[PDB]
């Protein structure tokens, strides 16, 4: 069958913790599951050098997209073909939020590039862990990314589930499980 | 205003040599020049990344593009803005030939990615060194790449100057010189 879920939000919003707990919930139900992340899941070396360099927003986006392209072909699609629940910590929405809304690249173009890079694969549900940057390129930048994420979620209410990331981690996990139950 | 020139073709066709000699010819007659290349002109580290085992053609192109986007913004446009003649050893057409005609990616997608990466910057002339594919991933790959280059040149016959890469390198350089002389009195 196959089921593709993603987690999104600012760095510091409990995405890794919630990915781990979601995988454990599915492991407890006997559902085979795969945990992965971006950047680095396709091309690990892209993660290393985005860490220690600052490029133009266009170059940054295209590197992320190259990693994304290998990630989809070598990790996500094969996992889904085996009937696994693939959970990716960050996917296309991160690039739209950080490089698009944050750094100012045009979103129609961003989505143009992603069409062939993702082979059109999009998640069935995306969990957005929303919070202000204080609760996790300056504060103004992170504010744009956050509002970008909220704007993206307003546009696709059938795909996005927006959770208050400031809540206790146990409540957030149970909320994710509640939203996910109907799809299993 | 500046002048933007490129050299293109299969590896082994003498492109580096011609780019080097072209630079000299211009320097000699007091035209300041910036000599550069892809892959590596924008992001040096991309050259390592491109050699990744079994890299998808999509990801390969996106790596070339990322390098190309940094190359155009940080090196090529600032050089042209300074009135230099910028010569690039490989540019967009390398990707179109190798990743498009060679690896099978759809050209319109490649061009649309490129539009924002290059800010629409095109070379005034591109010197295509046409080399036989056996003298350059088997032969059938390189056969497609060679013919793709020739297809690109047919579609933009004013931009591309197609030259026989098996000629002596002085005769190639002289032919490049003759095409440029109208562009710099
Ligand atoms: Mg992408
Ligand atoms: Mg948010
Ligand atoms: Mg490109
Ligand atoms: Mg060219």
């Amino acid at each position: 069958p196959g089921l593709f879920l993603t987690l999104e939000g600012l760095d510091g919003s409990g995405k890794t913790t919630q990915a781990r707990r979601l995988a454990a919930f599915l492991e407890a139900q006997g559902r085979p599951v795969l945990l992965t992340r971006e950047p680095g899941g396709g091309l690990p070396e892209v993660r290393s050098l985005l860490l220690t360099q600052e490029l133009s927003p266009e170059a940054e986006y295209l590197l992320f997209s190259a990693d994304r392209a290998e990630h989809v072909r070598k990790v996500i699609l094969p996992g889904l073909a085996a009937g696994k629940v693939v959970i990716s910590l960050r996917y296309l929405d991160s690039s739209l939020a950080y490089q698009g809304y944050g750094r100012g690249l045009p979103l129609p173009w961003l989505r143009e590039v992603a069409r062939e890079a993702t082979r059109g694969l999009k998640p069935r549900l995306t969990f957005l862990l929303d919070l202000p940057p204080e609760a996790a390129l300056g504060l103004e930048f992170f504010r744009r990314v956050r509002e970008g994420y909220l704007a993206l979620a307003r546009a696709e209410p059938g795909r996005f589930v927006v959770l208050d990331a400031t809540l206790p981690e146990e409540e957030i996990a149970r909320a994710i499980q509640a939203h996910l139950r109907p799809l299993l």
